[PDB]
């Protein structure tokens, strides 16, 4: 109950939100019914409409008027945005040159430049060069300031969730918002986009920018407009805020368009119809940038026009229907659309079985439009699964179509031609980044970025320190003029072992053979060298790895490779080998094919066993350093070491033995050289982090040899390619992956073909960044190069898409 019998006279648009039940006159009012009587006589004036027209000029203040064009109004701050230029022979914002903006241009009195967050729904990257003709003002700021050529949303690329990570730098698996739609068991309690529960705190963790700013002392404009809150009256409320006196005034503002979105749903992404949304978001545009100029701010305020995803072509008619592949239908909830999430409709149901529905989902038609995944699976670099809100089943959908239970469903619920959500790699749900202000760097294209980075950056802009976040902050610094954040590298924590030689062969009892007992000082000095670490500047090439968390490990040099093995694990944490373009494959030699050899630097009780292969008749084993590249017949033995030797099925084993015999000489080729730095990786608890020796839930059969639950690969090389990755005098190249590690091909629909048809394609799927490596394994990479940290971060957090232009 609301007695909205109180008033908001002097009060409108007022800045703190009043508790119930005295009446409200804040921008959400409505959305609570919840505003005084008067709210709509008082704060949302229509007379006269938005424009001063030239025999309004001069005018004597009529106070019903939307807005004012009379003498007073410039110091009241109440002017249409078009006043100067209609009575004062001012031009508009977008007719005027740019010019740098060196520094600030302030009016007195304000103690840091105001940031303005202009979002918009539904914008699509590519608008900005397919829609140049019709949004002047959007290519100004684009031109003039600073660009991305897009910005990757997260997935789901639904509006909640990518709105809530921009307010939080989270991922939606920590920040809670998981979908538009949500089940939380522990509440028992449904999040949905209309009606009240979204509205319960409870819904929202971490902590968004506007919570941020308050803690620290820095005002906050409330971000949030009510919908029939038209955009003319949002941008004036805004101009009005910037009027305050300085102890009163908000220093960080939000405007929040519903367009291109709403069309693009019922027109598609680029719909005849889409223009008209297109020239109205520009004109929304102009009107701010000619309001800032009125109250020469307009030199003053960094401005951030920034979309939450894209858009794509999707259609009623392609959809497939889970009722064309489950004969139980009626005891599962599907979460429908551009993804899917699977639950029991009832958990008194013990018949259920999640297991069953996996199978009959997957791969039952040859063009099926959807893969089925237990949430553990999907790609790391989704980084969804690590909350309750998220259902065990997901279905990945492909563009441009849905799924649906039933086909009752899509009839009674074509309407729409556009939708989003899809993985969050894909073209048409890239969207937009422009910054344009005084922080900002001047005309300057920077490379496409993530989302989940942007927190950090508006931090930086307010002189707020972030809460603690996954972006990665410095990876954005190339963005901005000054305020930059200038981060140190962490500490490594456990230093390594170097072991000699401290082991006699005959100590070791491992159950391994190998036909290598054939017999000189030239070539002995030679062999000594290379387990000293001579040949280690070619093969590890940005410095180790540090270890960030306390272990104990060695590291081991050999001819062709080097790696930092770990005691605890009993396999490398890592292992690092440089491929020149000229480099040779070999296969492996007949009498060598089931060669394990002890490795005499590392006790027995600190090594793998061949036994413990043998008597686990699921699981077989590779090799981190492929014996295939190996530089010599004599130093192929180095690579059948006990200790570069790792866990693997069977159905793994050819993934990973076409990455290491054929795809890894084919980057090499293609990128002049490259250096690899592959390792296992250990996520039990499907959280992105790496897991302690107490989480790990599998280990191989009879010993205490863990079984990784995915592996990865940092392939690094010159960016100028006319350069040999082993000599490169300037920036990166990186891609990278982490692989699932599965005892079945289940997901690769065709892996009953050749590995030339199907693996690389699974590989694609599993691209990462550095970072999502890092997480996941306690390890920092690129400690030594000749770059600057904050390139050495970007570099970090690129991710290879595989997506055409
Ligand atoms: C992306 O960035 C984020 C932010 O940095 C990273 O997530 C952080 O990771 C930390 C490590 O996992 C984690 O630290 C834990 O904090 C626990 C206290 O948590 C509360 O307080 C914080 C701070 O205000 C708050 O943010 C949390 O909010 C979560 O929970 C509510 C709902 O419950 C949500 O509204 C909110 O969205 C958020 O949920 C997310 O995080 C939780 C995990 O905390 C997930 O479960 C959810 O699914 C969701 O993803 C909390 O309100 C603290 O209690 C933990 O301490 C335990 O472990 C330590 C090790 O230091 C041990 O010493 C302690 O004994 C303790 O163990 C005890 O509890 C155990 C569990 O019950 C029990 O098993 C033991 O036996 C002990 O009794 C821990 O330190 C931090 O909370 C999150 N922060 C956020 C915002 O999510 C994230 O990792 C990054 N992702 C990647 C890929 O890098
Ligand atoms: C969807 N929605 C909104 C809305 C607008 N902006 C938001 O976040 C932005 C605030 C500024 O920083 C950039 C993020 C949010 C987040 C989701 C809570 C919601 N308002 N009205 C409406 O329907
Ligand atoms: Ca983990
Ligand atoms: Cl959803
Ligand atoms: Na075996
Ligand atoms: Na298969
Ligand atoms: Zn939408």
């Amino acid at each position: 109950w609301t007695a909205t019998s109180g008033s908001c006279k002097g009060r409108c648009f007022e800045l703190q939100e009043v508790g119930p039940p005295d009446c409200r006159c804040d921008n959400l009012c409505k959305s609570y019914s919840s505003c005084c009587h008067d709210f709509d006589e008082l704060c949302l004036k229509t007379a006269r409409g938005w424009e001063c027209t030239k025999d309004r000029c001069g005018e004597v203040r009529n106070e019903e008027n939307a807005c004012h064009c009379s003498e007073d109004c410039l110091s009241r701050g109440d002017c249409c945005t078009n006043y100067q230029v209609v009575c004062k022979g001012e031009s508009h914002w977008v007719d005027d040159d740019c010019e740098e903006i060196k520094v600030p241009e302030c009016p007195a009195g304000f103690v840091r430049p105001p940031l303005i967050i202009f979002s918009v729904d539904g914008f699509r990257a590519s608008y900005m060069k397919k829609g140049s003709k019709v949004m002047p003002n959007i290519e100004k700021l684009r031109s003039c300031g600073t660009h991305a050529p897009y910005m990757r949303p997260v997935y789901p690329t639904k509006t909640f969730p990518n709105l809530y990570t921009l307010a939080t730098g989270l991922y939606p698996e920590s920040h809670g918002i998981v979908g538009n739609s949500m089940y939380d068991p522990v509440f028992d309690a449904s999040f949905h986009l209309r009606g009240r529960e979204k509205f319960n705190h409870r819904w929202w963790g971490g902590q968004p920018l506007w919570i941020t700013a308050t803690k620290q002392g820095v005002r906050a404009g409330t971000f949030f407009w009510s919908v029939s809150i038209p955009h003319e009256r949002r941008i004036l409320t805004i101009l009005q805020w910037l009027s305050l006196p300085d102890n009163e005034r908000p220093s960080v503002y939000a405007f929040y368009s519903e367009q291109p979105d709403f069309s693009g749903h019922k027109y598609g992404p680029f719909g005849p119809e889409m223009t008209n949304p297109l020239r109205e978001i520009d004109k929304t545009v102009g009107q701010l940038m000619d309001g800032l100029k009125q109250l020469r701010l307009h030199r003053c305020v960094n401005v951030i026009f920034v979309g939450d995803h894209g858009m794509e072509d999707v259609t009623c008619d392609r959809t497939e229907f889970l009722s064309n592949y489950l004969t139980n239908v009626d005891d599962i909830t599907l979460v429908p659309g551009t993804l899917g999430r699977i639950r029991a409709k009832s958990i008194n149901n013990s018949k259920y079985d999640p297991k069953t529905i996996i199978a009959a989902l997957t791969c039952k038609k040859p063009d099926q439009h959807f893969k089925p995944y237990m949430k553990q699976h999907l790609p790391k670099r989704l980084h969804y699964a690590n909350n309750r809100r998220i259902e065990d089943i997901h279905l990945l959908v492909d563009r441009r179509w849905h799924v649906a239970r039933k086909p009752l469903d899509v009839y009674k619920k074509c309407f729409f031609q556009g939708d989003h959500g899809f993985d969050n790699k894909v073209n048409s749900m890239q969207t937009v980044f422009v910054g344009y202000g005084p922080t900002f760097k001047y005309r300057t294209k920077v490379p496409p970025f993530e989302n989940i980075e942007l927190y950090n950056v508006m931090c930086d802009l307010l002189g707020l320190k972030p809460a603690p976040n996954n972006g990665t902050h410095g990876s954005l610094n190339h963005l901005l003029r000054t305020n930059t954040f200038r981060p140190t590298m962490p500490d490594e924590v456990s230093r390594p072992n170097y072991p000699g030689i401290m082991y006699l062969q005959s100590e070791f009892d491992l159950g391994c053979t190998c036909d290598d007992k054939v017999e000189n000082k030239l070539e002995e000095l030679n062999k000594r060298l290379h387990t000293k670490g001579s040949t280690k500047e070619r093969h590890l090439l940005y410095g180790r790895p540090a270890v960030l968390y306390r272990t104990s490990y060695d590291i081991l040099y050999h001819t062709d490779f080097e790696s930092g093995y770990s005691e605890i694990f009993l396999m490398p944490l890592w292992t690092s080998y440089t491929i020149s373009k000229q480099a040779e494959v070999s296969s492996i030699p007949e009498h060598l094919t089931n060669c394990v050899r002890p490795d005499v630097r590392v006790s027995p009780g600190f090594s793998q066993n061949c036994l413990a292969y043998k008597n686990d008749k699921q699981m077989s084993y590779g090799f981190l350093f492929p014996p295939y590249l190996s530089s010599s017949p004599e130093a192929k033995y180095d690579a059948f070491l006990v200790t570069n030797m790792v866990p693997m099925y069977p159905a793994f084993k050819r993934v990973w033995a076409y990455f290491q015999r054929v795809l890894v000489k084919k980057y090499a080729s293609e990128r002049n050289g490259v250096n690899v730095i592959s390792g296992p990786i250990f996520d039990y608890n499907y959280d992105g982090l790496r897991d302690t020796e107490d989480e790990i839930k599998q280990y191989v059969e009879g010993s205490s040899i863990p079984v990784p639950t995915h592996y990865y690969s940092i392939i690094t090389s010159c960016l100028d390619f006319t350069q040999p990755a082993d000599k490169c005098d300037g920036p990166l190249s990186v891609s990278s992956f982490i692989l699932p590690h599965r005892p079945d091909n289940d997901e690769s629909c065709n892996s009953s073909e050749d590995e030339s048809k199907w693996v690389e394609e699974l590989m694609k799927m599993h691209t990462a960044r550095v970072r999502d490596i890092e997480h996941l394994t306690g390890l920092d990479f690129y400690r030594k190069t000749s770059r600057s940290y904050s390139e050495i971060l970007t570099l970090k957090t690129y991710l290879h898409t595989y997506e055409s232009e």
